[PDB]
């Protein structure tokens, strides 16, 4: 069951490849941007980053709810 967390920042959210507060930044994501979570580890959530696995703190994650959107958007 995949989970989507809503990003909440005053400017932007940094993405780390490790799990520490200052491990290694590989890029950043826009605010209110949804992130897919496949698991959790420590005080940080694991997400599927394009090219590898991104790690972010739970503090920048708010309102976590499932939302995979049913297939076939076109309504019969």
């Amino acid at each position: 069951a995949e989970k989507t967390g809503i990003v909440n920042v005053s400017s932007s959210l940094n993405v780390r490849e490790g799990a520490s507060t200052s491990s290694k930044v590989i890029g950043s994501l826009s605010g209110n941007t949804k992130v897919t979570i496949v698991g959790e580890e420590g005080a940080f959530y694991k997400i599927e980053y394009k090219g590898s696995h991104g790690y972010v703190a739970k503090e920048y994650i708010k309102d976590i709810k499932d939302e995979v959107l049913e297939h076939h958007h076109h309504h019969h």
